[PDB]
């Protein structure tokens, strides 16, 4: 990483304190840029969904992995539900997406609430595995909530065999009144659905898959209790990647945790803790971790800096840690504090292999949390921090709970036009691809190497138009 | 103190300009760190309440000291009063708390207790938030037993049947978290303050008789002739009590005050709370830079430094201790509590708050009464907001202590002296401080 | 009923336009008043839950019936659901209340939402049919919403055999950590739940029960299609009372419906249509209806007045309709426009045998509508009008999609309103406590020992302008 | 009472539904009017403070009693509390008021909070009884106790401060007298008991044993007994009145609440000299929204006053008093006195603690008596308990004391008498002409 001549700040740098300078560019198009990651995570786009209960569900795992990202399941989640989630995800189709399925005896109230858990804007009425019709949000408006799918379903829908060409079903949905096409297995059961926009993304994004060509999914583990036994179970569960997570990454308990999991020789890539320094970055990798997660305080749910005063500007933290991981033959995850696509690109420019996106994605449809509204009828979802699950560890529950970090809350409002998380992946990946062409990079490794950066003042960040 | 490479600033640093960098730590939890102070104040937690009248009352002195802090009492208080408040505070129970009570809301909000006891000749006739329908318990009861029995108010009774006090749910919890700050006799610690005007020897000597466990000789400008002579006067009597002195932001002044016989040096000028001096004078200095310099200067002579002024957040408390301060003094943030002398008022939004007032001229140096009175520093005021749920100071003490304890685990210190020794700090930009979630 | 001398207004009266004048009373307390009804509804208190999808569920049915009220199931509800609802309600205990069930593997998100489906404020965790833990409203706070119930539910709770006297469970709960008392059958299975207030109400309210001692429940029918077959089907489905309902009750299609149902001899009480006039009350009773439901326009979800201009002030409507019904030996249900207990008492003082309550009860926990939270995050629920289900249509059988859309254009749309829960006490039983407390007082103010005496002994007067503004909201 | 010719409405009338028609008057000034009450209550002005925990304290009872009003202490208060409250009121001077006590060691903020407990706007800093000075709003003027308020008035004119610290002959203070406080001494005449000091009343419920409670209250110093219940026409009231009267306590007996002449007769024939009148107009009364039972207060006072006077009785107008017009209209309706509710809770002397508003204007909290006005064992009756209603009455930013409201009230009534030509309240009732108005009629003028 290099800075413009004359720029050597007297302070550590945030994402807002820096900018990228366009260099000479031989790259013709944005689609000529390969966004695939070299860190062994398997992500074809530089996006990792943070491990948070308010963020990473089974639905988020499906939709993101199909678009090339990866979703880390939250820690302290029962092994039975972990194994059930990963089986759900790895059973998903790579092109078509799993819709919200309904039964004809369900209430329109339930139908309307379940519709918003996915970005399709329509639900499929099913009998046994086999679609009998479609329910649209427009048809649920103005009707009786407790009338059960009486006259709702149109029963006439454009349908195509599973594994058809996304460009043909794209054409099939051109003259169709509804934008959803149901896709069926050769036996007649429902394979899934594909939106006209979904067919487009299939040609753009490369799904993140295992050797079987099954959607990738990861899971997180705390350093409390027996870490080796816990990590062993999640490995057998089919988790493609393991994340050892705690608030303070540089610690005695953390290093012993990596050694405990690595002593089992699970052959899985190990992500380790949170450290903003090179010395911590060096110790975690030496402990047997392949990748290190980096930050303290940038998280939107993180009150650490206002409480403890501990923390560090994320850009400088990523820059320093990526340097330490590179020399030790490893990689760095930029973790927390990504509001805008700029923060993603700047993190990669800092040398991070992958960026971990938090509560920003809690404001989508596929988010596990329930969709709420305002008096203004503006859609939003409430995001929460992982809280105690990120820390180290009846009368005791109230006492220790007194000094313990309280779970933080913030309102993430949905985009009233496009609320799906894939739409956010459009904004993120489009921005980064332009960052690559501005610098002239054909891929991520070239980006970090060729990038020229500079520092700005407060008036510098105010330049330009704020996004929607 | 250690700084990052290239982080030597072109400006002086406030609490907002800096951050603490994590390091290798063998300390697992917040309960494994010792918050006790080595400055000889007697506090089990590094928190001192300011000598403003708008903050430190009898209720404030009782509440904080019980949780391990200490409250220095305002100057311009008749010694008859400081004696009774000391007598009041030192007569308190270390576990049970004194309820607000009157003969058969503004009074109910004077304490963090959810209820008030109605009393007749010492014996409770029951509660206002109803005779035998609430829970009682004799004094000497373990807090865990009171906690269990409340599964949020439990009236504690003296063996004769009268009212000894009250213990709430969190109050029962907190008996086993905080170690009370007590003198040799096991009574809650309390301190007093004096101006440098008039006779300081007799004032200080008289306060030592009033039961003050610590003496504060306080003035607006710490570095000057009248202060040095004043410290010399107090130390000459050799009362044996800890001496903190004045306010100075310079390394030399910190030493000058110590050489005069003061053990501790209060440090800061102008960030303040009710202080208009920066906008009035322009005199002052960023608090972190000030403390870091003064703390280092005192440690060389074996002295200690109280970080004084400009503490909004638990962040500022940890940073001051990391700056080398043995204790921190919090003026205004505790005016925003229940235990503050000012009653509870509300405003436009349903959120509560309290009005804080400044010392001003009281920290400074019939024709002369009006003429010198015209230049009095006017009506310092501001709005400190309560936490809409928990308005008690002990809840702010939870925050403060929870943060600092966690700071130590981050740096890897097992105590406060190790915090300053093991800490690495760096400078941040505007957007740097904006990182993370704010506090409620 | 008679009015104070000099009061003969030139306009018809609403609930806000009138007041009850106190009179000499030998009645000491409100508890000595008999709230039982003479209309044959079987209700021990003068409240009927309106037939609307936003108010009357399976939970509203048992909760109100246990306290002596009755719930009318909405018309055009699938009979499969009615029979399912009837069987559920009539299988409920007269004392013990049906609790909210959770699993050890359930999410706190699911736990907290299901928790508000009842007024218990607590939810029982079950293992193999046998209760283990208990989840409280307060017990979910500051916890990860997706955490399991194992580390949540507290297994220390008071217990007691099913069929225990309500007075004992009350004293058992005084020293208890939690307000709820879990009821267990001797075999160990979960019988149900009884709260402290639930124990108190057992000594106050007397359940409305059928011939076999099972909680009473009603059902409604529109006059479109085959009414005889629908009514016959609901009667065999276990409905203890039948309600024939439409917007305009004074029209021939309604008259034929009553005659059709009454010709089947179900041996059940008949409520018929909605009429604001004395002539309508007679004609419906002369059509074979035992009871006459009364109002046009006072309904909270009703747009009739703003659309058509048709309607009548509810008080003046009830006083006239009740009087005409008594002469025919029938009874009148006051239907629509009840904001306050005042409207319930005035309706009875007007001569109504029973008071039908709508969207007000949609603002409770037991309401079938899902619980929502606003800006201030205070609890509320949405109420909806029955719309076209209350209207009359021609035969739509074998229609055209054009005709289906044609008739749908002028069709009445569903109106909506936000009904706020009381943040402290959000159950419908708390409104029943509110309503019955007010009506019982009116009886003592008038000096009536029961509802029939109230109508007889009541003196009324008219007010205007500042008259309504007196008192506190 | 005779309404204007042609006015015979189809409804009963509230205070806002009526207006007084002026008539020929030989009455020159307001001070020539006699506001005295003929009901034998002992009030020199037609003002009775309602019995509620939100309004009548010991401080409220002192302040209005020296201005001629009377306080009815809320019922179901401990006999230990009423005695101490009475002992306080009976310990008060007739002329000079009681100051707010301070001390050199107290704070600036606490001094201001304690200051609002009185309308003095000033507090006396005292040392072991000896006043050392004063604090005024944002040294002292001293005069001996029982001086001429007209002389003290003059001393305060030459003073920078408007309050006078009154020093007892041996040293130290009996109390304080303001300029306005000295003026009112020439206006208002204190209501006194048989012992020559401030008069006070007490309320009792009809539940339990009334006679024993009334006996206890009477020996506890209550000069007037009030038998109070939501519905006064019930039989348990007849028992209550006849019970208390049989004790021969020699005190004025006011009873219950009735809006009807039939109720007024029965209670009077039961031995009640005065009948308190209303159902529902009360600011804290939710009865009308709950029960539906009630009646417009003006029509209630009209019919009941006529029935009472026929039996040689009297009528207290109870509830619905907002503006001074309501007081005058009640007396014009034939009431011997007017009972004032939560309106006074919006003063300084109210026991309710003072809060601050969004606009940073003073307001106080008022609350209802609820079940105390009504007719395991506690829990069953506690579930049907009528919730205590809550309303917020805002103080006048300028004059926040209750004496200031008394100035308003007594000014309006004295002015009402001059319009009709009455020299007193009995003449007010006989000489008054009334009329009916619409919503637009009441909206005329400056609120
Ligand atoms: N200290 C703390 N960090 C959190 C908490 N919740 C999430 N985080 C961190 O913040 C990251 C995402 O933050 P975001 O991208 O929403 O700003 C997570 O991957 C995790 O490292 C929390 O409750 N406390
Ligand atoms: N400079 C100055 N400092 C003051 C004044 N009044 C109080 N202080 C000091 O302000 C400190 C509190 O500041 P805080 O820590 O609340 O920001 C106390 O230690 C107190 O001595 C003042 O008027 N001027
Ligand atoms: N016109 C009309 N009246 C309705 C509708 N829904 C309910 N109602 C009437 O309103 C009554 C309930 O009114 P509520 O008690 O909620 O104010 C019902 O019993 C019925 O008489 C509707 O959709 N349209
Ligand atoms: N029913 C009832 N009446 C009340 C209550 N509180 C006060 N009142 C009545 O209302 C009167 C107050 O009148 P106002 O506040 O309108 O001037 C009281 O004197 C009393 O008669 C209450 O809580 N319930």
């Amino acid at each position: 990483v290099r800075f413009l001549d004359g720029h050597t700040p007297a302070y550590d740098l945030t994402y807002n304190d820096v900018f990228v300078v366009p260099g000479r560019s031989d790259v013709a198009s944005r689609f000529d840029v390969d966004l695939s990651t070299v860190d062994g995570s398997g992500t074809t786009i530089p996006v990792v969904v943070a491990n948070m209960t308010a963020v990473a569900g089974r639905r988020m795992a499906e939709t993101v992995a199909r678009r090339g990202g990866i979703v880390v399941l939250p820690q302290d989640l029962p092994i039975t539900a972990v194994s059930e989630t990963v089986d759900f995800v790895k059973s998903r189709d790579l092109v078509v997406d799993t819709p919200v399925t309904l039964s004809p005896e369900d209430s329109v109230s339930d139908a309307n609430a379940l519709l918003h858990k996915r970005a399709h804007g329509a639900a499929v009425v099913v009998f046994e595995g086999r679609p009998i019709g479609l329910v649209t949000e427009a048809n649920c408006a103005g009707v009786d909530r407790f009338a059960r799918v009486r006259d709702i379903a149109l029963s006439d829908f454009v349908t195509a065999p599973v594994g058809t060409d996304p460009r043909e079903v794209f054409d099939l949905l051109e003259h169709a009144p509804i934008d959803v096409a149901v896709m069926t297995a050769p036996d007649g059961t429902l394979a899934g659905v594909l939106t006209r926009t979904g067919a487009i993304r299939a040609g753009i994004y490369t799904p993140a898959v295992d050797a079987k060509g099954r959607l990738r999914i990861a899971a997180a583990v705390g350093i409390n209790g027996d870490v080796g036994a816990k990590a062993q179970a999640l490995a057998e569960a089919g988790a493609d990647l393991l994340v050892i997570d705690t608030a303070h990454g540089h610690q005695a308990k953390m290093l012993d945790a990596i050694k405990a999991v690595a002593s089992l020789d699970l052959g899985l890539p190990l992500v380790a803790g949170n450290v903003v320094s090179a010395e911590g970055t060096r110790d975690l990798i030496e402990a047997g971790a392949s990748i290190v997660k980096v930050g303290v305080g940038p998280g939107a749910m993180c009150t650490t800096r206002m409480m403890t005063g501990v923390g560090r500007p994320q850009f400088s933290a990523v820059v320093e840690c990526a340097a330490a991981a590179r020399q030790l033959g490893g990689h760095v995850w930029a973790d927390g504090g990504v509001r805008h696509p700029r923060d993603v690109a700047l993190a990669l420019a800092a040398g991070a292999s992958n960026v971990m996106i938090g509560s920003w994605f809690a404001g989508t449809y596929e988010s596990p949390g329930d969709l709420l509204f305002d008096r203004d009828d503006r859609p939003y979802k409430e995001s929460y921090g992982m809280a105690s699950k990120r820390a180290v560890a009846s009368f005791d529950r109230a006492r220790k709970g007194l000094f313990e970090e309280g779970i933080s809350t913030s309102r993430m409002s949905l985009d009233p036009a496009r609320g799906g998380v894939e739409d956010l992946l459009d904004h993120i990946t489009s921005g980064v691809r332009s960052t690559c062409t501005y610098v002239g990079a054909a891929n991520l490794p070239e980006l970090h190497e060729k990038v020229v950066l500079g520092v700005q003042s407060a008036a510098g960040f105010a330049e330009g138009h704020p996004l929607p």
